[PDB]
């Protein structure tokens, strides 16, 4: 039993609730939030302004020093820093970005990190601001993710449009 209340079970696995991530962490306090990230961990907008801003741009402060040590991340990749006030940890995950024209099929490279925990609060990799269809990027998380991901969805039109359509 975990502490996830009002989603929809999608499959063994995958649950969806039309839900503000931010207020959701904050809520729950996850072992882990997935942060919609960028390479460059520059979290300026859609969830990762969102995410950042919630903690007070303590989670930027911790960004830029991982930069600075490690240089950026790859398309697909990950890294686990702090939780700061929403989470114990932000698994931070590259998808690609289809308005700088990233390879879609590095979107089931991305779902694959969370496949290193065994619950996580996550968006839906490379929907919003990122530019995928987010009725792919469910059905690549469906496909690809076995722990147990809690999504959260922001626009209750797309929410109730990801349950309608669901395979
Ligand atoms: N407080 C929140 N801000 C955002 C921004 C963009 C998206 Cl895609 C989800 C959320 S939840």
């Amino acid at each position: 039993v975990n502490s996830f209340s009002g989603y929809l079970k999608l499959t063994d696995n995958v649950y969806i609730k039309n839900a503000d991530i931010v207020e959701e962490a904050k809520k729950v306090k996850p072992t882990v939030v997935v942060n919609a990230a960028n390479v460059y961990l520059k979290h300026g907008g859609g969830v990762a302004g969102a995410l950042n801003k919630a903690t007070n741009n303590a989670m930027q402060v911790e960004s830029d020093d991982y930069i600075a040590t490690n240089g950026p991340l790859k398309v697909g990749g990950s890294c686990v820093l702090s939780g700061h006030n929403l989470a114990k940890h932000c698994l931070h995950v590259v998808g690609p970005n289809v308005n700088k024209g990233e390879d879609i099929q590095l979107l089931k490279s991305a779902y694959e990190n969370f496949n290193q925990h065994e619950v996580l609060l996550a968006p839906l990799l490379s929907a919003g601001i990122f530019g995928a269809d987010p009725i792919h990027s469910l059905r690549v998380c469906v496909d690809t993710v076995r722990t147990n991901v809690y999504l959260a969805v922001f626009d209750k039109n797309l929410y109730d449009k990801l349950v309608s359509s669901f395979l």
